[PDB]
């Protein structure tokens, strides 16, 4: 039904799951690399976010992720992210739970103040050593000196073609292994531990929100339907149970007041 009917459910909901999609990041001007304007140079983003592309050209893969890390400098969380964060803070002092399950890798939910965050696809600001497996936070600009001035999005740009030795290297003593971005690539599974946390949130929630994506599309498809099958209401906020059409920065400040 209406927004007034959603607010009734929202006022009584004690454990809210928020499934956050690409729409939420696109509203902050964050480049998504899906759709028609989801291109970097002469390749598809799907072409680069793969174990195969990193094995054959780690320099080109690192140039792509270096760009994505650098564009975040000028990006700020929108009214959607803020309303989500303030909602968690406020409801937490009332002994009620708000959890954000996101596929976004830009950390804007983290900058807005969301604490209960599940980043199922990893983060741009995390590296993983291909030799020792250590996962680490990395906000350094540029991530390595050979990547200084590299990663121009424009097609025609020559490959930086950095030797593997000069790409980001693990700083753990005696390792020096090749680092990769700590993100889920095409053909890779989600971390089972992260999946267990997700499963647990979905099974205990009394309200579920799907924002800047829909329930009939991945990853919200692996999550939101089994919530609706338990009887629990699902509200979708998108540019396309309850459904609310429009930007998240418009509908969420209101819904989550
Ligand atoms: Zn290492």
């Amino acid at each position: 039904s209406s927004m007034a009917d959603f607010r009734k459910f929202f006022a009584k909901a004690k454990h809210i799951v928020i499934i956050s999609g690409a729409g939420v990041s696109a509203e902050s001007g964050v480049p998504t690399f899906r759709g028609a304007g989801g291109y970097w140079r002469k390749w598809q983003a799907q072409d680069l976010a793969t174990p195969l592309a990193f094995a054959h050209n780690p320099s080109r893969v690192w140039e792509f992720y270096h760009y994505r890390r650098e564009v975040m400098g000028s990006k700020e969380p929108n009214a959607g992210h803020r309303a989500i964060a303030e909602c968690e803070t406020r409801l937490g002092k009332q002994g009620r739970r708000v959890v954000v399950i996101t596929q976004n890798i830009d950390e804007l939910h983290r900058k807005a103040g969301t604490k209960n965050l599940l980043e199922i696809h990893g983060s741009l600001f995390k590296t993983r050593c291909t030799s020792c497996g250590v996962v680490a936070e990395n906000y350094k600009s540029p991530i390595c000196p050979a990547l200084s001035g590299k990663g121009a999005p424009e097609p025609g740009t020559q490959d930086a073609s950095i030797p593997v030795e000069k790409l980001p290297r693990c700083e753990e003593a005696g390792c020096g292994g090749l680092l990769r971005p700590h993100v889920v690539w095409f053909g890779e599974n989600l971390d089972p531990a992260i999946l267990e946390e997700v499963d647990r949130e979905l099974a205990h929630c009394d309200l579920c929100l799907v924002v800047g994506t829909s329930s009939v599309v991945y990853p919200a498809a692996m999550f939101a339907p089994q919530v609706a099958a338990r009887g629990v209401p699902v509200a979708e906020f998108n540019t396309e149970r309850f459904h609310f059409q429009g930007p998240c920065g418009t509908t969420l400040p209101e819904a989550l007041a």
